[PDB]
């Protein structure tokens, strides 16, 4: 198959604290200063503390969206310790309403790009629906409906795992996509301040189904793509168990992809299950690993880099999800 794509993004430390623990050697390479012997890692890209939101999009998402348009499933998720910048990365800063639009993250920029590609693709027609859900403590909540209850996971023949009874909102424009996101991202923030004891333990999954029909009478070709944009629970220890499953799954896959054989429990967590195609399955996956340089993050940084390194070993098999009728 095709190896998944791993990127490392180093967020800048808070202003006015030296002594970094991490040095970027090149656009593919970084050195972790561990003693006595330093380690170096190689990824598809390494972005330093100055990297802009837009840069991130171009390096990571642009490709995924494109292959989405061509009918492949695709997935981007952000992994890393709490406070490493996952949310800033996929979403943007909070709290900034009347300004700093250049700060919006991957997900908003993805909407923009997707819809302009579509606009330009026009015979053929397009249909997009969004879902936004949150997994907290092995438990599902619908961000589009705060009154929803009893959400649960279910397999399909099409191979899709999905959340049964989650709102699927139809959107015809970036702008419409944007309130779906806004409304949900708020519910997420709003729930995190009582409990939902922390937002640092919840995974957030924003999904767009992208379905085109090329229809030249009588015949109709149908392409359908599932795009998952995920902001994970923080990876620090104690280690949240769904993330532990994530580690276990990544590991088993590697044993398998290169030799041996192994059992991979996708069903050990709602996350690994819902993401089953994203790992080793039918989809084009990109992982952004967020790390905070700086010396007191050394341990969690080391874990993140270790995790991401294996992840880069995994291979998916992704096909155009197609169909013909009429
Ligand atoms: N690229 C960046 N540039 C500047 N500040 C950032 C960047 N990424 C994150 N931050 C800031 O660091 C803090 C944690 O980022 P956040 O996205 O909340 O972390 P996480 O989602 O990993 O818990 C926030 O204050 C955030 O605004
Ligand atoms: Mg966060």
């Amino acid at each position: 198959g095709d190896a998944i794509k791993v990127f490392v993004r180093i967020r800048p430390p808070a202003e006015r604290s030296q002594n970094l623990c991490l040095s970027v050697l090149s656009s593919t390479s970084l050195r972790l200063h561990s003693n006595p012997e330093p380690k170096t890692f190689t990824f598809d890209h390494v972005a330093d503390v100055d990297t802009t939101q837009e840069s991130v999009f171009a390096t990571v998402a642009k490709s995924i969206v494109e292959s989405c348009m061509s009918g492949y499933n695709g997935t981007i998720f952000a992994y890393g310790q709490t406070g490493s910048g996952k949310t800033f990365t996929m979403m943007g800063p909070s709290e900034s309403d009347n300004f700093s639009h250049n700060l919006r993250g991957v997900i908003p920029r993805s909407f923009e790009y997707l819809f302009s590609l579509i606009d330009r693709e026009k015979g053929k027609s397009f249909l997009c629906k969004c879902s936004f859900i949150e997994i907290y403590n092995e438990q599902i909540y619908d961000l589009l409906d705060s009154a929803s209850a009893g959400l649960y996971l279910r397999e399909h023949i099409k191979k899709g795992v999905f959340v049964v009874g989650a709102v699927e909102q139809v959107v015809t424009s970036a702008a419409e996509a944007y309130q779906v996101l806004s409304g949900g991202w708020r519910n997420r923030r709003v729930a995190s301040t009582s409990m939902n004891r922390e937002s640092s333990r919840s995974h957030a999954v924003f999904t767009i189904t992208i379905e085109s029909m090329e229809k030249s009478n009588e015949i109709v070709n149908i392409r359908t793509s599932l795009l998952n944009l995920v902001d994970l629970a923080g990876s620090e220890r104690n280690i949240n168990r769904s993330l532990s499953c994530l580690g276990q799954v990544i590991t088993a896959l590697v044993d398998v992809g290169n030799g041996k054989q192994r059992h991979v429990c996708y069903r050990d967590s709602k996350l690994t299950f819902l993401l089953r195609d994203s790992l080793g399955g039918n989809a084009k996956t990109a992982i952004i690993a967020n790390v905070h340089p700086g010396s007191r993050c050394f341990g969690e940084t080391l874990s993140t880099l270790n995790f991401a390194q294996r992840a880069k070993l995994i291979k998916n098999k992704a096909v155009v999800n197609e169909d013909t009728q009429g």
